[PDB]
């Protein structure tokens, strides 16, 4: 549960002191100096003579354009924090402005506190400049390596979804969220503005959007800087914001005036925020118009206005570096020298190379500092969830009537379970879902909380299970749902979201970035404590999108997640819920886990339950398992074939194939896979099955029929170095399907029980069985023709029950 | 170029007649009946007695909620088209309203012209209802098997990108883009609204966005319907639209009153659009406010208000079926029967079960029909590109100075080639880039066209190569760029977009949906003529994201595109451009290709040119090739190791490693792979190398060191049944990287020349060569330490040049 830090939502009531503003100007000037330094200088940080091109980096890596803008804002936010004692986390949309984030951390004292090698003296200042975007050094973005960051801003557009996740169930948290005007052109950013109808000003914190309207992205102007100011204002008002606009640096107005104007404006907005928060103590059912700030300043603010006759300040040319080289010529190095001198470092640094005390006297102390605030390292806040007994959700009926029982909808059991997680962990757990929580069958959670909704109510006949405050949130944007949950985890809370499988792909790129964040964190950032896993229920999956058709039939998220399964990072979970009981086992493991993206593939369709809780726990701990009770073979030598399934439906088709093989008197072994990564080469993954364990399950010499939920390519590439790999005959989804019957879905993809049975015969003795094979292919066409003619499936397919079930 | 159809941008100058609105009401009623029919009925389409339980489908598949609103709008649009002669393509954002699109096709006559068994009689009606979302019948969405569809709407969000793409260079085309109020909550849709700053009312057509504000998505209200009307209007006005709102169906207003108000509003919005189009002939540097329409009607409109005491009209409950079963009880059956009778079908059908002439008399005829419009079968519009002679762009310096010459930036040649395609094919070719065209080094295009920009200008010192019309469009949104080009293609034109490799992932799901579109088309839609291919330049790739770091290091698009490579559909291309010359040869194949998505992985960094064109073309046609001139072994028995590379940089490190193995006297074959699918099993893919050709290139029995651009998993999974697949040692990107140097990038992923040379020697004799392996491992840390001390790479890495250079 988020901590109450500082003295939240306090008005100042006095003007901002001239003293504190002189601080901010110094912060600004020194942060700009540190920022140019990190880009340009390998040595001689303070320009002690002789200062020459030998001091300048060979390759210029880093972004200036965004950075002076960031430095001004952060300077002013640091003043704000100190004077008000406000719990504040910043979201740096333009994450390519990493020099501003490292500067902030250097100057607030979290950098030295975290990297003691980087000292508050000339020598520390020198390693500090060299390390930036430099071999064996630090990233060029506001990376997880930087104290203060929960958002890299590498991949643009998640600034607002991250900002609004952070404040959820975080009533003391202020989040000034800085958004690139280029970033604002992305789809994820454009929908993120609407988050203000999904948060409550009493129970959640406050996000102040700051649009960094610097006029440009890389090689273009931005749309929002070149529409009318009037359009820009209606735009933000229409999305439920009170827009304030600040314009500085397009004229000769001196720095002190700029700082005085800004500080008055900032305090006027803050006053408005303190009134929103004070009102919300009495009235949290009326949605307020939340302030947002349009920060219009020239890109590259304070760089040379022109370089080699090209406009540089207030241009896209300042995007990366305004001065392409400071080595090629003396005239160029001279521009660097002048530029660095214009911040007057002689005033900012004492002879020992430390920043003077009067630069940083206005700065916050302790856990209020941007870099030290525990919300920016949410691991330190994160508690274990109080979990209910998994026993109470177990489908007991498998133990009663045998493996293969029933027509249960597995995701309902995950719903009962998550419901009680929310009940027992209020303010600490959230379900997100893109208008799919009921569709994926997770609505049992509506018994103990509601869908959070802070737009209009109209009627009890339609507005069911909705309140201004609640642990479930739903918007039709996978981006928003991935986004909110990511930031809710980064600030030390927990959750699950669900998606139709096909549409997980919408946020493939966001899985990549959070995976990279997690990969970087577990390799080389041990100060950044572990966060709860991004748990993702993948359901309404390909084999039962027979009702929605081809658009909804893509299980390929499996393939994407496999490209983040390296270096024994163990940040990817890929689980196949065989049934309700396997789903509970996976669920508990995932909800206990940390530093992972967990993807749980589970059906919502009525389906058999195969395992007891115990059998599922067992299969899950190793990842795969022989099903002895299902196997006509007694050991691997007797076995003529290995029937292996991954996914609840493949399991179903394999078990049914197994009953037809059973009647022809074939000896076969049945294998279930629940953990895809258990099959990964034991060379690449220390948690996979050993080649010995693998060979014991898949036999080493017998052919294996593998029925796989997703695309067969996934397995053929996982097991390339595995014992017996060349005897694996892998069936998976094959881009066949439409709106049809469950049976046609498996049939047309050659993973139906009939084809599986036939395939198993072909692989034992083709000629010996030529006629039972030919009988099976004929029936395959007859059952299809039965569906075409009757509009439901042949009763052979429909009415089948595993032989192992008794009345 | 898009053809001019009908009489575009024409005002009525008259009231909509009573006759037409009577027809629109009959259209609306019959579309509703045909829609419910398609959902509910296996037989007895006209409820001839006995009409029972048994005439109802066992399983209800389809969506009612959106359908009556869609039927209403499409009814009014059909009237409009006929009255105006207006070249009109609709975008059905709520594509789950399929029955609206099927009904429309069946009613405009294109259904029976395209599918002769589905007749305009009771037998046809019976087939038409049964086939909907039924095994061996047709899809539940507005799929490509539906005449008049260029947009399925299964994956919501792309309504507006497709709308705006359709109209680029399409000045006669009007696109009513119907948007879900739920769909409007998606990221892609939210930014799609801003496209009106990137289109020009003279050189492009007009999109009319229609917010289908029926108040609900599946199980929730929509944000846009439960905020104040003032906010809703401010929002659209802020985004450069003049918002008009229509409210109907919440009260007892008679249907004719509703049609009269709507038709009046509609012609008012159409008048403004005609004014914008007339103004734009004279002035087109001043962006107008484009009308958009807020359509506020209750979800499931005209279904029973309450069923079993639950509100169904004007509720999320109407989303799928307002009536969950019509077979379970007599009373539910009566609700279906009553509902169907509420449209009074006996006034709509003749004794033969044909829709009465008086119902369809207002409809468009011929190519104006939504179903017949060539823009919805763009392949009937597509011409072959007038391509310049590929010879004129070849790096000739490989003939003169030899194989491995130069520090050329390969994308720059594609830029020149593509420039001249635009000069030769004006209004038929477009570049899209998310603010990355210059960065990907395609700026040569600016010599003949401009970035299209219809927001504001301030200064010649910043606004270079921008004009209100131009064939290059940037917006920082992959969705927008992908979406725009998808529709430019679907409406019968050509182009390419570029993206940083890592960020192609943003639009993974749009590749999926476009792939699936082309999969269904080549399999069973022979009447949908072939479209130009979706050409994607994948550059600023993982091996040269040394300057941005980990975030920008993901070449995993290859992984995604492999999951659409089946049934010999041949709709995916994955090409690695070895160099400028291989790039020119891939470009040419891709630009001539139809019905494809082509990923072209090309380096923008300065690199060696390896092949001449003639050789490049020979490698491509096969997909892979023995490099005879680079091999020290002169047959497959002689060779102790095969060195294979796919990708400009894995190639580089393989060629450099071949020099180190030459000096050791080692006998090796050098193999380059340009078509990733050439390697795919011969059983799955009939255009792959035969097992024979495969074993002949990679040898039957020798160790192969494969240096791969992307995730090794790709190549491993492709070759599982190939000759000698077990001897493949595949190296690729491994999620190692940072902000560092070119050499550190290959080093940390174990694909630098040094490691490859060591890995070659490990595969021959770990024993014989232990001494040389250890030397090469030590030189890796020594060349990393060099980079750390100095801030640039060791000259053995930096300055290296292939032995074969003069
Ligand atoms: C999703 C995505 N697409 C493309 C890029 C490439 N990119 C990185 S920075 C940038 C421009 C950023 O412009 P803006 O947000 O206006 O930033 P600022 O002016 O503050 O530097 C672009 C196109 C990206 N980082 N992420
Ligand atoms: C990208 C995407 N995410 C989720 C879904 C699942 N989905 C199908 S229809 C729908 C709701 C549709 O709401 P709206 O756009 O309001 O359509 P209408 O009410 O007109 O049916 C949802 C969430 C989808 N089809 N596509
Ligand atoms: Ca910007
Ligand atoms: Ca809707």
């Amino acid at each position: 549960t988020s901590p109450v830090i500082g003295t939240p939502w306090k008005k100042l009531n006095a003007p901002v002191s001239e003293e504190a503003l002189e601080g901010v100007d110094k912060y600004w000037r020194v942060a700009n100096y540190l920022s140019i330094g990190q880009i340009y200088l390998r040595s001689n940080p303070l320009m002690k003579e002789p200062f020459t091109r030998e001091d300048v980096k060979h390759r210029l890596v880093g972004h200036w354009g965004t950075t002076p803008g960031l430095n001004f804002l952060i300077g002013h936010i640091n003043r704000f924090i100190a004077d008000h004692g406000q719990n504040t986390v910043i979201i740096m949309g333009p994450g390519h402005g990493g020099p501003a984030g490292t500067s902030q951390s250097y100057l607030d004292g979290t950098y030295t506190e975290t990297f003691p090698k980087i000292t508050k003296d000339e020598a520390g200042l020198q390693k500090f400049f060299r390390q930036f975007s430099y071999p064996g050094g630090i990233p060029s973005h506001f990376a997880p390596e930087t104290p203060g960051s929960i958002h890299e801003g590498g991949e643009l557009g998640y600034a607002l979804s991250h900002a609004y996740g952070a404040i959820m169930d975080n009533p003391s948290l202020f989040v000034p969220a800085i958004v690139g005007d280029g970033e604002a052109e992305t789809g994820p950013l454009a929908t993120g503005w609407q988050s203000n109808k999904l948060v409550n000003p009493r129970t959640d914190g406050i996000v102040l959007p700051i649009l960094h309207l610097n006029g440009y992205k890389i090689a273009n102007p931005t749309i929002l800087s070149r529409i009318s100011d009037e359009e820009l204002h209606e735009f933000f008002h229409g999305m439920g914001y009170e827009p304030y606009e600040f314009v500085a640096g397009f004229d000769d107005e001196d720095h002190m005036s700029i700082h005085r104007r800004f500080a008055e404006l900032w305090e006027t907005i803050w006053d408005e925020i303190c009134d929103i928060k004070a009102t919300a103590q009495t009235d949290n059912v009326h949605r307020p118009f939340y302030p947002m700030l349009i920060f219009r300043t020239p890109k590259g603010w304070t760089c040379p206005k022109y370089i080699d006759g090209k406009k540089t300040e207030g241009s896209w040319r300042s995007h990366q570096v305004p001065l392409a080289s400071a080595r090629d010529t003396e005239a160029h190095f001279e521009v660097l020298k002048n530029w660095l001198e214009s911040y007057k470092p002689e005033e900012l640094f004492d002879a020992n190379g430390a920043v003077k005390d009067d630069v940083l006297a206005f700065m916050p102390k302790g856990e209020l500092r941007i870099g030290a605030n525990p919300n920016a390292n949410g691991g330190v806040i994160r508690n274990d969830l109080k979990l209910p007994n998994l026993e109470d959700y177990e489908v007991k009926e498998v133990a009663e009537y045998g493996h293969g029982w029933g027509q249960l909808e597995a995701t309902r059991t995950l719903g009962a379970y998550t419901r009680d997680i929310i009940k027992n962990n209020p303010r600490d757990f959230r379900i997100f879902g893109p208008d799919e929580t009921a569709s994926n069958r997770l609505q049992a959670s509506y018994e103990v909380t509601n869908k959070q909704w802070d737009a209009g109510y109209i009627s009890d006949e339609v507005d069911e299970h909705m309140h201004v405050s609640g642990q479930v949130v739903e918007q039709l944007s996978e981006h928003q749902m991935e986004g909110f949950l990511e930031a809710y985890l980064l600030t030390g809370r927990h959750g699950i979201w669900s998606s139709y499988e096909s549409f997980v792909h919408v946020i493939d790129s966001m899985l990549n970035q959070h995976a990279k964040w997690l990969e970087a964190t577990v390799r080389e950032i041990p100060w950044r404590k572990p966060i709860a896993s991004m748990n993702l229920l993948v359901s309404s999956h390909v084999w039962r999108q027979d009702h929605n058709g081809f658009s909804h039939q893509d299980p390929g998220v499996t393939s994407v997640l496999l490209n983040k399964c390296f270096h024994n990072d163990h940040v990817i979970g890929i689980y196949f819920a065989t049934d309700a009981n396997m789903l509970l086992a996976i669920a508990e493991k995932c909800y206990k886990s940390t530093n992972k993206i967990n993807a749980i593939i589970a059906g919502k369709q009525p389906a058999a339950t195969w395992l007891t809780l115990d059998e599922a726990r067992a299969e899950l701990e190793k990842g795969a398992a022989a099903w002895d009770w299902a196997s006509t073979a007694k050991n691997n030598d007797e076995a003529e074939v290995v029937l292996a399934a991954a996914g609840d439906v493949p399991t179903q088709e394999i078990m049914a194939a197994s009953d037809k093989l059973k009647e022809l008197g074939v000896k076969f072994k049945v294998v279930n896979v629940a953990d895809l990564l258990s099959l990964q080469s034991a060379k690449e993954n220390d948690e996979a099955l050993t080649d010995e364990e693998f060979a014991d399950i898949f036999t080493a010499d017998k052919p294996v029929l593998f029925a796989y939920h997703s695309y067969a390519h996934d397995v053929r590439g996982l097991i390339y170095d595995r014992p017996n790999h060349d005897n694996f005959n892998v069936h998976g989804y094959e881009e066949e399907g439409s709106t049809t019957t469950p049976y046609d879905m498996v049939r047309v993809n050659r993973i139906d029980r009939y084809e599986l049975t036939a395939e198993a015969l072909r692989m034992i003795d083709a000629d010996k069985y030529a006629d039972k094979i030919d009988e099976l292919e004929k029936f395959r066409d007859e059952a299809f023709q039965f569906a075409v003619d009757n509009g439901y499936d042949h009763p052979d397919y429909t009415d089948w029950v595993y032989s192992g079930v008794n009345t």
